């Protein structure tokens, strides 16, 4: 009695008989159609990895339009009669690839490979509406597509060169769906059914449903009904219907802009605005004007706009219609509007500005949380005929409350006053009043708020006056980029599933601390294909695991963190098994947490004692010193935002407790170990394979275990294979970031700048296990010099114990934090002595031969040559006279300028773990298999180990292959980490190579004209064998913190780099303009991977010290759980100009053909722009706070427009422009 | 499989017990001389400490053996 | 040393259970 879905992918009709109304289109294209090029990545419409482009035949506008989509937000209800194309679509290695393919993996655009399928899409559907693209359209077709790998820098180069009906009834296990094909059916159905759901592009109803955790049994489609679709120009303005995509809103006004006069389109250019920086294509082409209305989100940006300026909506039921303007009225409560159930919003006729009547939209440049805090307005001011004399004024406000609002008071005091400077500060002293947030309001940024609702309007009356009056060495792409560029990589979830294979959900704690009083799983028993709930008590071996053995696989009968997994649904699907999770019930006892380092400190909560280095007379070197100053300093976390979050596929043999694993993971080697001791069973028994990872980022490392283990057991107790893929928002809260880093500091220095003592407290936020975080806190105290000598040095950490998720390794692994800690107060050193900060840098640096604070000596010491080289190439005195000219001449927007050094240990701390194995076959045919201990995770290892093979070898990288990494080729291997996997693989495979060379030799004697191939062939029938380990041992290795000597590293990676910033002094808001940077990475294997590497790194670090921020509960439970509420750079956030060097003429004798480890030493130069960003906030507070030059400002990580704009103060932070008393002329 | 012991003979000849049998115990001596300093420097202990202290002195647990 | 012992067949147990593998016991993909 359902009707059949009829569509089309790729060409082919997909006739779907028994179409579940809850299917969306990423579900289907890869686990009905076997297509799984498309990815996976949030879930929630912020990534783009899930692109495909649809086509459909506007029957209205009369054309078949193509668009790019988020198919993990398609409903396959949508798209009866619609065309998807899929990466696979367009082309493949195994016929041709097209050009957008081939270009993007030759360009060095991917390094991972996870987002390049959706990058490919979007590129694709751009070029599909405009064969020829300008460079702006290119860089606006990937608004929502996130790379975590690349930089971005090199996909948008690479893409330069291509510049210049019936009713139908779907009836699903919960939901049935209606696509109404008439006004008049949509009515009717309404009628019967008042309480039916409306899902025109699923965009809000999606996420509803699947975090929010709603169930609507009953949903009605009307996007196919002409009526709701209609654009039609008015005289008093242009009328759109409720279900017309935000793109044709955006194309209709656009048009509208650039043929009418100026004077009628100042409403027109508000809602532009707001639709400027507004997700991305993907979304745009989907949701609904009227999705956007009805939702009524307090963050609406379109809300304020519409209200601000009376944009008259029509409103229609059965019988009914009505036209209202929209005012405060229309949204009485939260995510409320002025509807009877029976009405379905029409159109919206957004109208022509008259005569003397002027608009503004903005918004914040952040978001923080779901659907609260993020200010956004719309501000519409009319004066009597061409006066300055107001005769309405309309300031709306979203962010400022639980609903879009109107400063009402504040306008209506307003009317009949003169466009001045009382009127300024009447209105913003009105505006203050009545927006005023308690200081315990929802969404918290109490003062940023305040202020910028104060400086939208600053910037509108100043808008309105206005308005008045051998390949090694070569750059060779990564081996598998063309695969990743047409979906043809396979990553751990891309494997098919056994015709047996069963899922698994986590179930997990919703307390930071708390006793388990009980588990109920009756209701999710109910669940259609619920197999088993899975606790402690199922495990046959042992519940004890983690790196120091301190956590449990399964909570026992306490949680200690928000995200502590309790246990395990196996279902038969993977939304089954979704379901059945949310619905299990566990009672809880609290009890008291402890959340934050200043927690953790008060109440004594830490693991293990104070870890320290300490080198010369502290009460000494402070005597002696001119100047002393101390302070405290905070560096935020970081998620890691792979795109591949973590994924475990368990297959159980049902012989001897074998069982053989897929794994996103960085270390085979712990997994197996793990898994083993879980099941009670020896390590012989457990097989663990790794392909790749859609990246790592030391997220990978340990914290993989978490689900391995897990979906292991399950394997193991229902003897079907079992996998489990997490959803990002369950990956950011469970699996830990990097650690925050509090910092109490003292230095002493010389008039001169010359430091002479210095003592750092670090206090790091390990979390509810130890993982590796001593390990961290020494590399970070192995880096508190950063470059610098300081004869008089104490470096002490603890680790707190905290009721969080367990941090864990992140690119930098403790060294990013320590570094910035150390430039900070080294900025303070500059600004307190009154000289050039580069002057102080540079004579406090490190000499060749000088021991660090460790007493390593500095040998091959590159920092001066990286810094004479950057400061030429970046133009640094030049830019610097210019930043200081802009100064001078702007008043609320500034510029800075800085340049930072970086030098970074190469090794890990353990010395035990500096080992690696190869092992090596060459077949009867020639043809060579290489497999070594590292795994790939993007960074192009493999490709560097071909490289390697294939010099030592002397024969072509054709000939030799790299398959995969696993346990049973090579056992007892270190994690894929701490940057050193080149030099240790590099050097394992090299010896490989070398025992292959000797048995040849006799071969290569006695036929010296011979090929490779009959060498091969003479060896094997001489029984010669063509099969050997390798294995490297790091020497000269073994740091004593009792004695304080030894070697700690092997050697070191150095760098400099230069920044660029202008802020947006009113709104905290900032443009990233030039970054320069010179690295020594010896001499590159491969410049194409290394440079990538610099490019990445460089802007992870920019990630984590301006952009993105965590942000929790006071009771301990992450809020920011997703793209749409962490924001990691986009490809609008990197330096308009991005130029990476490296440094010529420096081999380095310690590792593989005079290379170094690259991975994580450039990450902190992404602080030059945070120090950038200081610089000119120092510009805007001599310009508007005070007249003290040598000003010392504490400014946390991340730098966020917050905390920029907070800083910034002027006569609206502290409400001056009122007409009070404060800080600043 | 292929990945672990490459060009293989089939097993046939009846010899598979001699030539794998050789082989295996060849292995086996490689992993005895490597364990023998940490054998000499505790011969009270067990199997488990021998490994355990190879492996963290970053003596190699992996051998091929041939005959 | 159990060289010389008449020690069963390893997989013997599994194979009188049919636990043993044999190649079509493999399960299928889907
Ligand atoms: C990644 C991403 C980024 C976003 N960024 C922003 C942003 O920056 N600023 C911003 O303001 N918004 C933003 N949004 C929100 C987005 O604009 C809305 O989700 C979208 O416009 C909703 O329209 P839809 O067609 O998808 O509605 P649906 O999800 O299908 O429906 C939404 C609600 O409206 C109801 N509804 C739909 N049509 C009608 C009708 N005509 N009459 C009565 N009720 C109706 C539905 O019943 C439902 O309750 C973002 C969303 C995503 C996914
Ligand atoms: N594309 C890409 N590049 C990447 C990674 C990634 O996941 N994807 N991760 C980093 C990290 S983080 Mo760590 O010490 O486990 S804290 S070390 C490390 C490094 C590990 O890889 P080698 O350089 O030894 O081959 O790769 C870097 N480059
Ligand atoms: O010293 C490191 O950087 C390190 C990195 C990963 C794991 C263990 C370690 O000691
Ligand atoms: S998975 Fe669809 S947007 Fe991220
Ligand atoms: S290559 Fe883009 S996310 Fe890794
Ligand atoms: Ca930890």
């Amino acid at each position: 009695t359902a009707d059949e879905l009829v569509f089309f992918v790729n060409g082919k009709k997909v006739v779907e008989k028994n179409a579940d109304p809850e299917t969306t289109l990423l579900a289907y294209l890869r686990r009905k159609l076997g297509l799984r090029g498309t990815k996976l990545g949030c879930g929630e419409g912020g990534c783009g990895a899930c692109t495909v482009m649809l086509s459909k035949y506007d029957r209205l506008q009369d054309k078949i339009i193509h668009f790019s989509a988020n198919a993990c937000l398609a409903p396959i209800c949508t798209l009866h009669h619609v065309a998807v194309t899929t990466v696979e679509g367009i082309g493949s290695t195994k016929t041709r690839l097209h050009p957008v393919q081939e270009r993007i993996a030759k360009s060095h655009g991917s390094q991972c490979g996870f987002c390049t399928p959706g990058i490919v899409m979007s590129m694709y559907t751009l070029l599909r509406n405009q064969p020829e693209p300008t460079v702006e359209e290119i860089e606006d077709a990937f608004q929502g597509n996130l790379c975590r790998c690349t930089g971005y820098r090199p996909i948008l180069q690479g893409f330069r060169t291509f510049a210049k009906p019936k009713q139908l009834r779907f009836e699903g296990e919960r939901v049935t769906w209606i696509q109404a094909s008439t006004l008049k059916e949509l009515l009717d159905l309404k009628a019967q059914h008042p309480e039916a759901k409306l899902v025109v592009g699923n965009t809000e109803i999606g996420i509803e449903m699947k975090f929010k955790n709603q169930l609507f049994p009953m949903i009605i489609c009307p996007a196919w009904i002409p009526e709701l679709n209609a654009v039609e120009h008015g005289p008093e303005g242009i009328s759109f219907g409720a279900a017309c995509a935000l793109s044709s809103v955006e194309k209709t006004l656009l048009e509208a802009v650039a043929k009418l006069p100026t004077q009628k389109t100042e409403v027109f250019r508000g809602v532009l605005e707001q639709l400027r920086w507004f997700a991305g294509k993907q979304v745009k082409s989907v949701a609904s004007l009227g999705g956007n209305i009805i939702t009524a989100s307090p963050i609406s940006d379109l809300n304020p706009v519409f209200m601000a300026s009376g944009t008259k909506l029509t409103i229609v039921s059965r019988g009914t219609r009505r036209t209202v303007p929209m005012d405060h009225t229309f949204f009485p409560s939260y995510r409320k509007t002025l509807l009877g159930p029976e009405e379905i919003l029409l159109s919206i006729e957004i109208p022509y500005s008259r005569e003397d009547e002027f608009f503004s939209a903005f918004k914040q440049a952040s978001r923080r949380e779901d659907d609260i805090a993020k200010v956004t307005c719309g501000m519409r001011v009319l004066f009597q005929p061409g006066s300055m004399q107001v005769k309405e004024l309309a300031l709306c406000y979203g962010g400022m409350a639980d609903r879009t609002i109107s400063a009402l008071k504040t306008t209506q005091k307003q009317l009949s006053k003169f466009w001045n400077e009382k009127l300024l500060q009447d209105v913003c002293a009105g505006l203050a009043e009545e927006l005023s947030l308690s200081p315990d309001a929802p969404g918290g940024m109490i003062e940023f708020r305040r202020t910028l609702t104060l400086s939208f309007f600053f910037k509108f009356y100043l808008t309105v006056l206005k308005k008045l009056g051998d390949t090694v060495g070569r750059p060779l792409p990564h081996l598998a980029a063309a695969m990743q560029a047409s979906g043809e990589a396979v990553y751990c979830d891309d494997i098919p599933r056994y015709e047996n294979e069963l899922f698994l959900r986590l179930v997990t704690s919703t307390r930071a601390h708390a006793k388990i009083k009980s588990i109920d799983v009756s209701e999710a028993q109910k669940v259609p294909g619920f197999v088993c709930f899975l606790s402690a008590d199922d495990i046959p071996g042992s519940n004890e695991t983690g790196l120091f053995n301190d956590e449990t696989v399964f909570a026992k009968d306490t949680v200690t963190c928000v995200g502590h997994i309790i246990g395990a649904v196996v279902a038969d699907t993977p939304e089954h098994a979704e379901r059945a999770a949310h619905v299990v019930k566990v009672t809880y006892e609290d009890l008291p947490a402890i959340i934050t380092i200043e927690d953790a400190i008060k109440n004594n909560s830490f693991y293990g004692s104070e870890l320290k280095i300490e080198k010369g007379d502290l009460k000494k070197g402070f005597s002696e010193a001119d100047n002393v100053v101390s302070g405290e300093l905070y560096i935020g976390g970081q998620d890691h935002f792979y795109l591949e979050t973590h994924c475990t596929i368990a297959i159980p043999k049902g012989e001897e407790g074998e069982m053989e694993l897929f794994v996103s993971t960085q270390n085979a080697m712990k997994t197996q170990s793990f898994v083993a001791k879980m099941l009670g069973v020896p390590v012989n028994r457990i097989l663990v394979r790794v392909k790749r990872m859609g990246g790592g980022f030391g997220g990978k490392e340990t914290r993989s275990t978490l689900v391995s283990v897990a979906v292991a057991l399950a394997a193991y107790k229902t003897g079907h294979p079992v996998r489990c893929m997490l959803d990002r928002n369950e990956d950011m809260l469970i699996t830990g970031g990097r650690h925050p880093f509090l910092a109490r500091y003292k230095v002493g220095f010389m008039k001169t700048g010359t430091i002479v003592a210095l003592e750092v407290d670090h206090y790091s936020n390990a979390g509810n296990s130890r993982d590796l975080s001593h390990s961290i806190m020494e590399r970070a105290l192995f880096h508190m010099d950063n470059c610098y000598k300081i004869p008089n040095i104490r470096g002490t950490g603890r680790l707190c114990k905290t009721n969080l998720s367990s941090n864990t390794a992140f690119r930098g692994f403790g060294g990013p934090q320590a570094l910035f800690i150390a430039e900070n107060w080294m900025s303070e050193v500059a600004v307190t002595c009154g000289l050039p900060a580069e002057e102080v840098r540079w004579k406090n640096m490190y000499k060749e031969g000088d021991l660090t604070h460790f007493n390593q000596r500095l040998e091959g010491f590159s920092v001066p040559r990286c810094w004479d080289e950057c400061l030429k190439s970046s133009q640094y005195y030049a830019r610097k006279s210019e930043v200081d000219k802009f100064n001078k001449e702007n008043c609320w927007k500034k510029r800075g300028l800085c340049i930072i050094p970086t030098k970074f240990g190469i090794s890990f701390t353990v010395p035990f773990l500096n080992q690696a194995g190869a092992l090596i076959h060459v077949y009867t045919d020639g043809s060579v298999l290489v497999s070594h201990g590292g795994t790939e995770m993007g960074q192009g290892l493999h490709t560097k180990m071909v490289q390697v093979a294939s010099k030592a070898l002397k024969i072509p990288i054709s000939k030799i292959y790299i398959s995969e990494t696993s346990t049973n080729t090579v056992p007892n291997s270190s994690p894929t980490a701490a940057s050193v996997s080149t030099d240790i693989y590099g050097q394992a495979v090299y010896e490989a190579c070398q025992t292959i060379l000797k048995r040849l030799e006799p071969f290569k004697k006695k036929n010296p004209d011979g090929s490779w191939e009959d060498w091969v062939m003479a060896a094997y029938q001489d029984r010669v064998s063509l099969s050997t380990t390798g294995f490297y041992r790091t020497p000269n290795l073994g740091y004593s913190f009792e004695t304080n000597s030894g070697n700690a590293f092997h050697y070191f990676t150095y760098g400099v780099a230069c920044s660029e910033v202008e802020i947006d002094c009113l709104t905290g808001d900032h443009k990233n303009l030039r970054t320069d940077i010179v690295m020594d990475v010896g001499s590159s294997l491969n410049p194409a991977i290394d440079i990538g590497q610099v490019e990445g790194a460089f802007v992870q670090g920019l990630g984590l010290f301006t952009l993105e921020e965590l942000h929790y509960s006071p009771e301990g439970s992450l809020h920011t759980r997703g793209p749409s509420t962490y924001k990691i750079p986009a490809f609008g956030s990197i330096p308009t100009e991005f130029r990476v060097s490296l440094l010529r003429d420096c081999p380095n004798k310690k590792a593989i053909y005079a290379s170094k480890a690259v991975g994580e030493p450039p990450l902190f130069l992404g602080a030059s722009v945070f120090f950038a960003i200081k610089d000119a906030i120092r510009a805007a507070r001599a310009q508007h706070t005070n007249n003290n030059t040598k000003e010392l400002f504490r400014l946390d990580s991340p730098a966020t427009p917050e905390k920029i704009r907070n800083a910034c103060v002027d006569k609206f932070t502290t409400l001056c422009v009122t007409g009070a008393p404060g800080n600043c002329k």
